[PDB]
């Protein structure tokens, strides 16, 4: 009978008896020296209960965790499997840092009921080698800390790969840099977070669609039909100057991120019946490929002029499928490109055939999807019905193939006001860990949905998941103040700062992590309903906060409280903004700074 783990192990050989832990436990660092895998293993002593001390000096003994390092193992359990061992000691074997690590994952998930697990081996090695979370960071942002969370989460259940389609805050080009951004010290912090969880991160900047938060100051660069009119979010692919633009952007990013991999979208960009409406891209694509090249060739020749760019820099590209839809008559996609297929219709290309081409294939099928305001993937019916990356959208293949690359879960802000971070949050736990089960591609766990989700409930997050306080004060009524002024409405529904304000506030914890923030004078709620919106969201920077009845559907009026020793901020959870005073007016405004309030009980 296999151990109750997730994923669950590739094979189990079951013995007899059981290992304990007991208090004479030690974590045994038996293989090579390897600061990473040390630095991990003391978290791991850590997350035991019980005082385990790591070594790598002595022998291991019955009751140890042993920790065997051994890169001679490399070619037979990869870059990430590992070989358990449960007898009288645990042991796990791996090649590599990271196998080491999945390894301790498994002995956690093991040890958690009672301190005791059934004896047996296996070994266990991802049946797939991309196992994933996409985050769609475009027009919102998402915390830095949210997203700390989710690598931990991952990490627990063995998912290697983090895809996230984000704005670098540019200085290449600053006309693109209006909010939602990343500023490059947080690009370089996720990426930090992504080496310590063993996580390779997949960074995008999609093109030459959905260039809408690129192109918006740029019309020069504008795809323009047969009556002269623009396209925003559409690169006109025709010119020089935009694979120039793009791969500068890339190339900024790139710098940041320092990923292997570059992803560069391409999705939802022409299909065949608008061609008669872009003869510009027609003329140039037969200017260059003779008289059959269609808009597509030309469309396929810039992803394959960008993949050209980065394998300069020693980096590899990806693409989504849809636009690959059987129309590029003389233009083949390169076949070293990474093809994530999450669409299937008309005469976009099919899974089996990508891969009969031979390229790299990565189930990244819309069911797979989280959308706010939109679509969320079943995971019972997915469980229920034996879903593995076999499946694709509009395919099921009838046997593996090596070049099936795997699965990724993917998280979308559509309607980007519907729903919180911390709602989605909650939302992906089962989704995170049935992606895991599927790509690590042992056998289902449980006959029922209901005893899988009782298995992924009883484990939990990762240890070490939960890294801020979402309830640092108690609910109640305080003043909010800086120095003389104290947050109090004003006039037209205004919210400011204002000196001497006695004005107060009730403060309530919300369920998904937040506050409402509840004016004692009039009764109406802090939010954010006014400036610019994208998605819905309100994402101008500048923006006035505002009052307005009390609502529990309006996302924009729950507000993080971001502490510190004396003082607290407020930030809109929809916006990821801080309340911040307007110096000319004293107006409470959304920026990416923030006024440092202190919270009285009053
Ligand atoms: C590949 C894919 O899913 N394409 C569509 C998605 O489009 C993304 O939308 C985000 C904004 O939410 C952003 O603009 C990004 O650049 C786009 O590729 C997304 O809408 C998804 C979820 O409904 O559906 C697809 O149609």
């Amino acid at each position: 009978a296999p151990p109750e783990v997730l994923p669950t192990l590739r094979e189990w050989q079951g013995g007899q008896g059981e290992f304990t832990l007991t208090d004479r436990a030690g974590i045994v660092l038996d293989g090579v020296r390897d600061s990473r895998t040390a630095a991990d293993a003391r978290r791991f002593a850590g997350e035991l209960n019980g005082k385990a001390s790591v070594s790598q000096g002595r022998a291991a003994r019955p009751g140890d965790i042993v920790l065997r390092q051994d890169p001679a193992q490399k070619g037979l359990l990869g870059a990430e499997g590992y070989r358990l061992t449960v007898g009288t000691r645990i042991t796990v074997t791996a090649a590599t840092s990271t196998g080491v690590f999945y390894g301790t994952r498994t002995v956690l998930q093991l040890l958690n009921d009672d301190g005791r697990a059934a004896r047996g081996s296996a070994t266990d090695v991802p049946a797939y080698r991309e196992r994933g979370v996409g985050v769609c960071a475009c027009y919102i942002n998402i915390s830095t800390q949210w997203f700390e969370r989710l690598m931990k989460d991952m990490a627990s259940q063995k998912l290697n790969q983090l895809w996230i389609e984000a704005k670098v805050k540019s200085d290449t080009d600053p006309a693109s840099a209006f909010w939602g951004y990343y500023t490059k010290p947080q690009v370089r912090t996720l990426v930090a977070m992504a080496r310590k969880y063993h996580i390779e991160l997949v960074p995008e900047i999609n093109s030459p669609g959905h260039m809408d938060t690129y192109l918006e100051n740029h019309p020069e660069l504008q795809l323009k039909d047969r009556d002269g009119v623009a396209s925003p979010p559409r690169l006109d692919i025709s010119r020089p100057e935009a694979l120039a633009y793009y791969t500068s952007m890339v190339d900024e990013a790139l710098k940041v991120w320092d990923s292997r991999y570059w992803h560069m979208g391409a999705d939802e960009y022409m299909i065949g019946s608008s061609y008669p409406d872009y003869p510009q891209l027609q003329a140039a694509a037969r200017a260059k490929f003779g008289a059959s090249a269609t808009p597509d060739d030309l469309f396929t020749d810039f992803i394959n002029q960008v993949n050209a760019h980065v394998k300069a820099d020693g980096r590899s590209l990806r693409i989504w499928n849809d636009g690959l839809a059987g129309k590029n008559a003389v233009v083949p996609l390169d076949r070293d490109i990474t093809v994530e297929h999450w669409l299937s219709g008309g005469s976009i290309q099919q899974p089996s055939s990508l891969l009969a081409e031979g390229r790299p294939v990565m189930n990244s099928a819309y069911s797979l999807y989280l959308v706010r305001g939109g679509f969320t993937m079943q995971t019972q019916k997915l469980y229920e019905s034996d879903w593995t990356p076999l499946r694709f959208e509009g395919q099921t293949l009838t046997q593996g193939a090596a070049n099936l690359t795997g699965a990724k879960i993917s998280l979308w802000p559509d309607s980007a006001a519907a729903e919180t971070e911390n709602e989605v949050e909650t939302k992906v736990f089962m989704p995170l860990r049935f992606v895991a089960q599927a790509t690590w591609g042992g056998p289902k766990p449980s006959p029922t949905y209901a005893g899988f989700e009782a298995l992924a409930r009883k484990i939990g997050h990762a240890p070490g998941w939960e890294n801020t306080d979402r309830t640092p004060l108690a609910d109640g009524t305080y003043r909010l103040t800086t120095g003389a002024k104290a947050l109090a409405p004003t006039a037209d529904a205004g919210v400011s700062l204002v000196k001497n304000s006695a004005a107060s506030w009730a403060l309530t914890a919300t369920a998904d992590g937040y506050y409402t923030v509840r004016s004692t004078e009039s009764g109406q709620c802090l939010d954010a309903v006014r400036g610019k919106k994208y998605l819905g969201a309100p994402l101008e920077v500048g923006a006035e906060l505002s009052l307005a009845n009390c609502s529990t559907t309006a996302r924009t009026q729950r507000w993080q409280l971001d502490t510190g020793a004396g003082a607290l901020t407020l930030r809109n959870a929809i916006s990821q903004l801080h309340l911040t005073e307007r110096a000319s007016d004293g107006a409470a405004v959304q920026t990416t700074g923030a006024t440092r309030l202190t919270a009285r009980a009053a």
